[PDB]
């Protein structure tokens, strides 16, 4: 039963996330894991720190910019006790595309767990091997686990650092439509970015336009390669703004009504602070979202 979608995101060990359209309320996700294939599972906190496995990054970097934001259609073969959904997606709109599966193990960025399917798989496996490609290259793959550090040392120097130069980065989750996690590169420090000059609503049960804001901002940016200005600092969390080239993310959630601004944080807004009060002057005047009678 051929389904369809946009991918929202791309996990650990290459289960996708997908989403449909949404109708009263936010889209309804379903979690792919792909079947018939196995892929590295990423760095991860609990009781201890455990770092990346070879090749699980490049395989989640592989199908991240490859994937996100387009639409494909995806295939259940089967759904376990446990509560997990396993098939197949094919990056197009039907079940003769690209199956991403043939993608990662042609890479050697993943790997099996007869039939034409399971033909194909071998076939990628085969070529993927007799070509020296990821984890079938000679070595460890030790160059691909991630240095990832959780929190900044001396934050204050550290923004006072990069001199608002902007830095590559990957949103990896949106909080709220105003405070993202953002894998900064090429150090690896995953932190806590909230954007400088404005709040959305938020989550407790969760203020009005919370998830609204989270959504407009999440469906924009989450897993998308962006720059940030790092601005300054509260506490473990990274005052700053996010780069583009479709457009400014803070001056957008302004002027679309989803966010108001705030006076403490516009002081170390660098891109220009008479145009947040301007959008948020646009939002007000026309009685959007947040500025309802
Ligand atoms: C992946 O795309 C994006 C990334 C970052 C930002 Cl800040 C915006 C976008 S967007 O092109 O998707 N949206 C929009 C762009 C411009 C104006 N509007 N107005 C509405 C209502 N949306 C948009
Ligand atoms: N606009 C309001 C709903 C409302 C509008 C007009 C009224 O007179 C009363 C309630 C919300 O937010």
């Amino acid at each position: 039963t051929v389904q369809r979608g946009i991918i929202k995101m791309v996990l650990s060990g290459c289960a996708i996330i997908v989403r449909g359209q949404p109708r009263g309320g936010p889209p309804p996700e379903r979690q792919i894991n792909l079947s018939n294939i196995r892929a590295g599972n990423l760095a991860r906190r609990a009781a201890k720190d455990t770092p990346d496995e070879p090749w699980a990054f490049p395989a989640r970097e592989f199908l991240r910019k490859k994937l996100i934001g387009k639409e494909v259609c995806f295939t259940i073969e089967n759904k376990t006790p446990q509560g997990r959904e396993y098939g197949m997606i094919y990056l197009g709109k039907d079940t003769n595309g690209e199956n991403i599966a043939e993608s990662l193990v042609a890479e050697g960025l993943a790997t099996r767990r007869n039939n034409p399917e399971q033909n194909r798989l071998s076939e990628c496996e085969e070529q993927a091997k007799a070509a020296k490609k990821g984890m079938w290259s000679e070595g460890n793959g030790s160059h691909t686990i991630r240095d990832l550090k959780y929190t900044i040392e001396n934050p204050r120097h550290f923004v006072d650092s990069h001199h608002q130069k902007p830095v590559n980065a990957i949103i990896e989750h949106v909080r709220d439509g105003s405070v993202v996690r953002a894998l900064l590169l090429p150090d690896y420090y995953l932190v806590t970015v909230m954007l400088s000059g404005i709040k959305c609503p938020t989550f407790r049960t969760p203020e009005p336009f919370a998830a609204e804001a989270k959504f407009f901002t999440e469906s924009r940016l989450l897993q998308r390669d962006v720059q940030i200005i790092l601005e300054s600092c509260h506490n473990q969390n990274i005052l700053g703004t996010i780069l583009h080239p479709n457009g400014n993310i803070t001056e957008l959630l302004l002027k679309e009504g989803f966010a108001r601004c705030v006076d403490w944080s516009i002081a170390v807004y660098t891109r220009g602070a008479e145009k947040l009060r301007a959008a948020e002057r646009f939002a007000k005047e026309r009685r959007l979202r947040i500025w309802r009678d």
